[PDB]
């Protein structure tokens, strides 16, 4: 499209799509959290005559709105979804996807952490991702576990046909110059995990953060700078 949508343009309950490349879209929703309102991104990837979804739209109502906007703008069925960590902006709405016939997936690490926290639990388990540096194919994407960062279970997703790297909540947009929610983070390991991403995907052309505006590979160095400033807080 043209301009990327912002919190001021999406009332809570609605969802926007944004085309990144041929067969690749982000989805954008908003939610209230501890008095503020935040935007949040996921991904959609064309999979033959079907669609692969990356992450929910942060809640049941938003995720029903996401399915309806996919039918309006694309018109192909969502058959599988992957959640990239255990927080509610990634798994909240999994029950809506399941009731609609979507097969929901996450690593065994994510499924366990979601159950402890009381969040919705994806049905299927992704094997082969428990060690830092592990990668597996999942149809038109590669899934990568870079090590602990924003959370101990965070995954990143690469679309090779389009050179699109989806960083999720391990990667910060440029406008964010201070750290956000770090309660579940590994601050000591986060920079090393970002370096694994840079070394595995040096050809990436578009980088999509979990919250806010897309950019390029500069977002990886940016995130390192912000994490190290938080580590050195007074
Ligand atoms: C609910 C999500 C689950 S990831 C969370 O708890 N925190 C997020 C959201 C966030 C915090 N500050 C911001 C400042 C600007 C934009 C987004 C944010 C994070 O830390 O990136
Ligand atoms: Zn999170
Ligand atoms: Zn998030
Ligand atoms: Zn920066």
């Amino acid at each position: 499209s043209g301009e990327y949508p912002t919190v001021s343009e999406i009332p809570v309950g609605e969802v926007r799509l944004y085309q990144i490349a041929d067969g690749v879209w982000s989805h954008i929703a908003t939610q209230s959290f501890d008095g503020a309102v935040y935007p949040s991104n996921g991904l959609i990837v064309r999979d033959g005559d079907e669609l692969l979804l990356i992450d929910t739209a942060w809640g049941a109502k938003n995720t029903a709105a996401l399915l309806a906007e996919i039918e309006k703008q694309i018109g192909l069925p969502v058959t599988r979804a992957v959640s990239t960590h255990f927080h509610d902006d990634r798994v909240g709405g999994v029950d809506v996807l399941r009731a609609a016939g979507v097969a929901t997936y996450a690593s065994p690490s994510t499924r366990r952490l979601a159950e402890v926290e009381g969040n919705e639990i994806p049905t299927h388990s992704l094997e082969g991702l428990s060690s830092s540096g592990d990668a597996v194919r999942f149809g038109p994407v590669e899934l990568f576990y870079p090590g602990a960062a924003h959370s101990t279970d965070n995954l990143v997703v690469y679309v090779p046909s389009a050179s699109v790297l989806y960083g999720g909540c391990a990667i910060y947009e440029l406008s964010r110059t201070s750290a956000g929610n770090v309660a579940d983070a590994d601050l000591a390991e986060w920079p090393t995990s970002i370096e694994r991403i840079q070394q595995h995907y040096p050809e990436a052309q578009f980088v999509i953060p979990g919250h806010g505006l897309p950019g390029g590979l500069d977002l990886l160095k940016h995130t390192t700078n912000v994490v190290k400033a938080h580590t050195n807080r007074s």
